[PDB]
């Protein structure tokens, strides 16, 4: 009786962005072509990258059967 979250192991990606609106979320992780296609990707929260520093967030992987992962990631907003 597996859900797809007992099967997956989505991969961090952290990635760098210019100062801006919160950024893509799929870039946050590194190993989307192992995951099943119709899996989503969300902020968990939206990352602040108004301004430079290095942020952190998750990003929540949802699978097609409706279970999730969460996994941080750094966001490095350049100056």
């Amino acid at each position: 009786g597996q859900t797809d979250a007992d099967k997956y192991t989505p991969e961090a990606k952290d990635i760098t962005v210019t100062p801006g609106p919160t950024p893509d979320p799929a870039e946050g992780i590194g190993n989307k072509d192992t995951l099943p296609s119709g899996t989503k990707y969300e902020w968990k929260d939206p990352v602040d990258t108004t301004t430079p520093g290095d942020k952190t967030g998750t990003i929540v992987v949802s699978y097609p059967d409706g279970s999730t992962d969460e996994i941080q990631v750094t966001v490095k907003v350049t100056d």
